[PDB]
């Protein structure tokens, strides 16, 4: 592997270039807003691709996009086939953000596709960037969702609501995203599986693996979207 760098933002380039880089992050951090046509939740793609000082995709364990781009195309199982970085983009406008994807040559795609290359640089093609992806996380026993909910009352709900609804920011914006419900991610979403939730709660957090695993199996007993 190779490890996992930021670049310097006041290192981007003048030009149409480091326009759409700018656009890109926009369009990563405020998807609902930027996309109104396109996101049918409440979701950004960094509610769960966070990154600090402003960036999105930069954060170890929680799905980084710095070096995503060299890893494309790649086969998908759920395709069948091998898919490019512009279609795994439409599948989590459809899947994580409840919502349909944007043309493979709109320039909002393009853009998101500059800011990824970006934050990719100096990457080597092919190579696999140190805290990549969401790992799982396996427990040898069910989820215990009763054990769940009170792990979730003490550690989750002061942000997430009761209810699992979030917390609006004064601009409209999810500052703590909802969980379940009407305008979480639907039934499709990677999130919506048991040892990626498990595990992104583990890396994100303070709690044990027997925490994770249960605070994840009370999580996910919850109704969403459909897809
Ligand atoms: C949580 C509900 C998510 C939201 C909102 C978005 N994404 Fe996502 N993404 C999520 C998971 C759990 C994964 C799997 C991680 C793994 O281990 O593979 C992904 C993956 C991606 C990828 C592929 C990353 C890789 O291959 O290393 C990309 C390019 C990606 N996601 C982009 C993306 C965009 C652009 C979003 C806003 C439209 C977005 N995701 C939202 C979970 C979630
Ligand atoms: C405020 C201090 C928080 C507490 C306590 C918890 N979460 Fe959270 N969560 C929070 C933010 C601001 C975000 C967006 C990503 C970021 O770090 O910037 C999240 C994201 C999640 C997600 C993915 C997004 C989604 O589904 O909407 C999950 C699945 C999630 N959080 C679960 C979760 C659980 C189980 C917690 C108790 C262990 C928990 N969070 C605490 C803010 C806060
Ligand atoms: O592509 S994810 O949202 O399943």
């Amino acid at each position: 592997t190779v490890a996992l760098t930021v670049p310097a933002a006041a290192l981007l380039p003048d030009g149409a270039l480091g326009e759409s880089i700018v656009r890109g992050r926009r369009y990563l951090s405020d998807t609902p807003a930027q996309l109104p046509d396109f996101v049918g939740n409440g979701l950004a793609c960094r509610h769960c691709h966070p990154g600090r000082d402003g960036e999105v995709g930069t954060e170890a364990n929680a799905a980084p996009f710095v070096g995503v781009v060299g890893r494309f195309p790649q086969y998908s199982a759920r395709h069948g086939r091998l898919i490019t970085l512009e279609q795994r983009i439409g599948d989590c406008f459809e899947r994580s953000l409840n919502g349909r994807a944007l043309a493979l040559d709109h320039p909002a795609l393009i853009d998101m596709l500059a800011y990824m290359s970006w934050l990719s640089q100096g990457v080597p093609v092919g190579a696999v960037v140190a805290g990549h992806g969401i790992p799982t996380l396996t427990l040898e026993r069910e989820p215990d969702g009763v054990h769940g909910e009170a792990l979730y009352q003490a550690r989750c709900l002061a942000c997430h609501g009761a209810d699992g609804s979030g917390t609006l920011d004064a601009d409209g914006r999810y500052l703590f995203p909802p969980l379940w419900g009407p305008r979480s991610f639907n039934t499709g979403a990677g999130m919506n599986r048991q040892a990626t939730a498990a595990g992104f709660i583990k890396h994100k957090m303070s709690l044990s693996d027997e925490e994770a695993w249960d605070v994840a199996g009370f999580v996910l007993t919850h109704p969403r979207p459909l897809f």
